[PDB]
């Protein structure tokens, strides 16, 4: 039972592999997030493809390192 699993569903609403990592630091907004500036330029460092999608080992790489976005973002999961 992962907690980044949750998450990284939550916006696979198309049951996809992947999921937009644009959408996200863009969707962050609504979640009351006040990082939504910083995490877009911090999703690009998970992003190896520099694509509009992300795998579990890409959304997990921005958890691993510890950003201290996912920190606050998770906790609401
Ligand atoms: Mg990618």
């Amino acid at each position: 039972a992962d907690d980044m699993e949750r998450i990284f569903k939550r916006f696979d609403t198309n049951g996809d592999g992947k999921i937009s990592l644009s959408e996200l630091t863009d969707a962050l907004r609504t979640l009351g997030s006040t990082s939504a500036d910083e995490v877009q330029r911090m999703m690009a460092e998970i992003d190896t493809d520099g694509d509009g999608f992300i795998d579990f080992n890409e959304f997990i790489s921005f958890c691993n390192a510890n950003p201290g976005l996912m920190k606050d973002v998770a906790k609401v999961f």
